[PDB]
Order: C-alpha cells, then sequence, then structure tokens
C-alpha cells in the first residue's frame, strides 16, 4: 500500500519538486526547506501537485494555500519548512511554516483510476529526455513564488 503517484510542490519556473516519490509505502512523512524567489517577497503559494513530470503544468494540481507575512529579507534567506504527511487512510496533510516568525498554514487533501496511473508513468518515461533538459533550465532549488 503506497503513494501511487509522486507528490510535490511547484517551485520557481513551474518546476515539480517532490516530497514523496511514487510507490513510497504509506503512512509516510517528508519535509524540505523552501525559500523566497524574490527580495522582500511577502508571501509564498504552496501549490500541491501529483504526477511524474518535470513541470507542474503536465501534472495534476491537488490544492493550493498561501503563506503570507514573511518579513522582508533578501531572496533565499527565509526558511519555509514544507511537510507532506500521508496517514494510513491515504489522507495527505501539507503544512508550511516560516521558521523565524512561526507563521503556519496547512491543507488537507482527500484520498479520493489504475489504468491512467499506468500511462502517466509511461508518458513520463516517454518524455524523460525532454523533461531532464527542462530541469537543467533552472539551477537554483526550492524557491517559491
Amino acid at each position: 500500500d503506497v503513494a501511487p503517484l509522486s507528490l510535490g510542490i511547484e517551485t520557481a519556473g513551474g518546476v515539480m519538486t517532490n516530497l514523496i516519490d511514487r510507490n513510497t509505502r504509506i503512512p509516510t512523512k517528508a519535509c524540505k526547506t523552501f525559500t523566497t524567489y524574490a527580495d522582500n517577497q511577502p508571501g509564498v503559494s504552496i501549490q500541491v501537485y501529483e504526477g511524474e513530470r518535470a513541470m507542474t503544468r503536465d501534472n495534476h494540481r491537488l490544492g493550493t494555500f498561501e503563506l503570507s507575512g514573511i518579513p522582508p529579507a533578501p531572496r533565499g534567506v527565509p526558511q519555509i519548512e514544507v511537510t507532506f504527511n500521508i496517514d494510513a487512510n491515504g489522507i495527505l496533510n501539507v503544512s508550511a511554516e516560516d521558521k523565524s516568525t512561526g507563521k503556519s498554514n496547512r491543507i488537507t487533501i482527500q484520498n479520493e483510476t489504475q489504468s491512467d496511473i499506468d500511462r502517466m508513468v509511461h508518458e513520463a518515461k516517454q518524455f524523460e529526455k525532454e523533461d531532464g533538459e527542462q530541469r537543467e533550465r533552472v539551477q537554483a532549488r526550492n524557491q517559491l513564488e
């Protein structure tokens, strides 16, 4: 019993950054530290996606929430911990917190076909060269708009 698709958030440039890879046994929990794309950025949008493709526009949006009220700092200085937690029922909670202010927000995604899982992993195998190149286009990591 698993996450049948990779789960992650959109990072600067429409890039898919994973927290949980497909076929990870559940329950499972993962976290990474994200940060700002721009100097003095007031907030970030946490856009939760499901799928195997390099760009989020080729994956499936599960939900979005905002984390606002980030104090002004140079780009890349804020520390925003994003946690994906999937429980034994397959329910996914995505939390974001700003390490310095402790400002927090969360979304609950409901567990709610087998054939189309199969082809999404196939289409991803198809488009692997072009997707790899697509990841080479942004060298920075973990930045959020």
